[PDB]
């Protein structure tokens, strides 16, 4: 199926998923001089104090930390958003080397990794219905640079040995995603898509300006995961990012002056 290799990676996805060449694909390069401060942006609200994490899964493309989204427990509101968006999962994209890994870029700069906190608009009832809507999803994107360790990441790092291969999962209750956030909530926003197949154009992207720092040891452990299943030849899970796509008829707005 689809993946990140030379024979099934981003250059091939359009054959099964023609929206790959659509009008609102993600990620994009964020040209900081072209982005415009938007005074209509209401304050952003990240309310994760009641989050209920459940499980961590290696899905063959990345690992997902999944949340109970059966009630408004961890929600995103404000900023460009109308209404309430419920956290369903987070995951990362990362590189083989520290100089690449992020999906979005900032003035063409690539970060070592990028965290995506995925939320769905509660007006549509379920995630599956939300992904049939142009305002179905909101993804909070956070860049990772290598420097000092991120303490709130370490519990994720330490469980990765138990989900090495595709299809493995582990309990991952009582994880607090507040520990993955930078100090500032300044952000850029634009309308886009999922960055993995099926590449659906349902996402309001909110990309924080401030990266979090993680240690070289932390990202090195991401790179020991495997794309393959148990019993198959080892394919390290690295370079699971889609490059920047054409901006087309979009404007990136900044929340900050
Ligand atoms: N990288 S991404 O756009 O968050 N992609 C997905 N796919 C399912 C939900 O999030
Ligand atoms: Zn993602």
């Amino acid at each position: 199926h689809w993946g990140y290799g030379k024979h099934n990676g981003p250059e091939h996805w359009h054959k099964d998923f023609p929206i790959a060449k659509g009008e609102r694909q993600s990620p994009v390069d964020i040209d900081t001089h072209t982005a415009k401060y938007d005074p209509s942006l209401k304050p952003l609200s990240v309310s994760y104090d009641q989050a209920t994490s459940l499980r961590i899964l290696n899905n063959g493309h990345a690992f997902n930390v999944e949340f109970d989204d059966s009630q408004d427990k961890a929600v995103l509101k404000g900023g460009p958003l109308d209404g309430t968006y419920r956290l369903i999962q987070f995951h990362f994209h990362w590189g083989s080397l520290d100089g690449q890994g992020s999906e979005h870029t900032v003035d063409k700069k690539k970060y070592a990794a990028e965290l995506h906190l995925v939320h769905w608009n509660t007006k549509y009832g379920d995630f599956g219905k939300a992904v049939q809507q142009p305002d179905g999803l909101a993804v909070l994107g956070i860049f990772l640079k290598v420097g000092s360790a991120k303490p709130g990441l370490q519990k994720v790092v330490d469980v990765l040995d138990s989900i090495k291969t595709k299809g493995k999962s582990a309990d991952f209750t009582n994880f607090d995603p507040r520990g993955l956030l930078p100090e500032s909530l300044d952000y850029w926003t634009y309308p886009g898509s999922l960055t993995t197949p099926p590449l659906l154009e349902c996402v309001t992207w909110i990309v924080l300006k401030e990266p979090i720092s993680v240690s070289s040891e932390q990202v090195l452990k991401f790179r020991k995961l495997n794309f393959n299943g148990e019993g198959e030849p080892e394919e390290l899970m690295v370079d699971n990012w889609r490059p920047a796509q054409p901006l087309k008829n979009r404007q990136i707005k900044a929340s900050f002056k």
